[PDB]
DNA sequence: ATTCTTGTTTTCATATCCTAAAATTAAAGGGAAAATAAACAATACATAACAAAACATATAAAAACCACCTCACTAGCGCCCCCTGCTGGCCTCTGTGGGCACTGCAA
């Protein structure tokens, strides 16, 4: 088991991409045969993955969303995700 | 005158007594061979005395037998580690389970 330890010990049927974690083959195996039996609360939309989608609908109907303004050096725009304040830094 | 009894001496007679010669017979004397007895001497048997041998008692002299002591062996039970292996938690290092943020792709 040393040689499976620490490596991508679960291989896929269908298709060549391979995880270390069961759970990971669980969902994976979703896309391929579409179950998506996850469901928001207040609209029409099923999701496929866990509750990053429940964050969905957390957010999508909690007036309390407050994006997280991150703001960055100097010029001080906002923006919604890590690598762009990264990228805007690295010359601002 | 004649006849008849009775008493007393005489004398034969017949048994007895005495006497002496024979014969004889038993005593008695002597010669001699047995012969019992007796005096003395020798042998054998029995009794008594002396000396020695045999028997019985005492004593002690090795000596044998029995009982006690003692110095070991034989059992005995702990005693004390000691070593070795399993066992039952214990804990921490890998390793089993999972939530979730994150990304690359292609709309
Ligand atoms: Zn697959
Ligand atoms: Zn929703
Ligand atoms: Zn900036």
């Amino acid at each position: 088991q040393k040689s499976h330890k620490n490596e991508k010990r679960f291989k896929c049927d269908q298709c060549d991409y391979a995880c270390r974690q069961e759970r990971h083959m669980i969902m994976h195996k979703r896309t391929h045969t579409g179950e998506k039996p996850y469901a928001c609360s207040h609209c029409d939309k099923t999701f496929r993955q866990k509750q990053l989608l429940d964050m969905h609908f957390k957010r999508y109907h909690d007036p309390n969303f407050v994006p997280a303004a991150f703001v960055c050096s100097k010029c001080g725009k906002t923006f919604t995700r890590r690598n762009t304040m990264a990228r805007h830094a690295d010359n601002c």
